[PDB]
């Protein structure tokens, strides 16, 4: 139902140098508008975007990206499926620059692979202005995973464009979903590997952030505690206490102590992270599941699901609200103790 645009400036590429590009599906009657971030991790050097090229190379271009997709989740147009925003002008952006959406360079004699996931952003937005996003009235940068970190990386960037542009009366927000990470001890034993493909891809990071950590320090803003306090647009943080990606990167895979209080302490400081995150979805499941799959409407937090809670955050945005609450962060302490949970 969403269709494919390939970018008509045809040098906002992908890594690989093909056109980058949007899917998109209009609601005329709709002044709402969701722009969703695909994740898929990213690569830090020529190498490692050489193998990802080999076998995740519709990550690294558009070649071989069909007309059309099916916006499922928060992308589906079905009231049953997105009791939501199903009547919204739904885009999905793939995510073909390898860069957690950051990077600002071409290819060149010097660059095997353009990092233009910043610039692409930007450029899918001004294409929209001609084609009804003009005439929005909330425009929701979604996305999940690394997705999710790119919201908070160019949800500002993109309400300044949309001012220097001309277009002060819409309202930009965020929906980070799954891309709150810590920079916490492993279990056994990263923040090298971003560090240096910030970089590989001339990475580039909001404004305010790049000011608290200063050269070199960059790294910090990709870690949504330390990112979030410094954006101004109001952005809705959804993140499993127990995130599968997180686990990965903290090489945990019957529980003893040692791990039993690892997990135990991660729970804890995920949700203390949340605390002063008025606006946050976070149950208490060990899952990699994200906001577009077709059963996001299940999980609920102290009763609430997800979609209700970015209602009550739309309500919000017109004092908490009698019955409809934007904080939820579950408090009980290892996965699955939200009956809630994926399975
Ligand atoms: O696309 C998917 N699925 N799961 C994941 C997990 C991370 C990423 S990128 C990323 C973003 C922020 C921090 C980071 O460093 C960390 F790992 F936190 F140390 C990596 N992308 N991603």
């Amino acid at each position: 139902d969403l269709r494919l645009h390939l970018l008509l400036n045809t040098s906002v590429t992908c890594n690989d140098g093909s056109p980058a590009g949007y899917y998109l599906k209009e609601s005329r009657g709709s002044r709402r508008w969701l722009l969703f971030l695909e994740g898929g991790w990213y690569c830090f050097n020529r190498e490692n975007c050489d193998s990802r090229y080999d076998t995740m190379r519709r990550l690294m271009s558009s070649r071989d990206w069909p007309r059309t997709r099916t916006g499922t989740g928060i992308l589906s147009s079905q009231p049953e499926e997105n009791p939501y925003w199903w009547n919204a002008n739904m885009v999905f952006i793939p995510y073909c620059s390898s860069d957690v959406w950051s990077g600002a360079s071409s290819k060149s004699e010097k660059n095997e692979y353009a990092f233009m996931g910043a610039l692409i952003i930007q450029e899918v937005v001004r294409e929209l202005l001609g084609r009804g996003l003009s005439g929005a009235k909330v425009l929701l940068l979604a996305g999940s995973s690394a997705g999710g970190t790119g919201v908070l990386l160019n949800v500002d960037r993109v309400a300044e464009q949309l001012e220097k542009l001309g277009y002060p009366a819409i309202q930009v927000r965020g929906l980070a979903d799954s891309g709150w990470f810590l920079d916490n001890k492993q279990y056994r034993h990263p923040t090298e590997a971003i560090r240096r493909g910030i970089r590989y891809w001339n990475g580039v990071v909001p404004e305010r952030c790049r000011r608290q950590f200063q050269e070199g320090e960059e790294w910090n803003c990709f870690f949504g505690y330390k990112v979030y306090p410094t954006l101004r647009s109001p952005v809705f943080v959804v993140q499993w206490l127990f995130d599968e990606a997180q686990l990965t990167v903290d090489n945990v895979h019957p529980v003893q102590e040692g791990l039993r209080l690892y997990i135990q302490n991660l729970g804890r400081e995920l949700r203390h992270t949340l605390k002063d995150v008025p606006a946050s979805f976070a149950p208490a499941c060990l899952s990699h599941e994200i906001i577009i799959r077709s059963h996001w409407t299940d999980v609920q937090v102290k009763g609430t699901s997800l979609p209700r809670a970015l209602h009550c955050w739309d309500r919000s945005l017109h004092t908490p609200l009698k019955g409809c609450p934007v904080h939820l962060v579950d408090s009980c302490p290892w996965p699955h103790c939200n009956p809630s949970c994926p399975t």
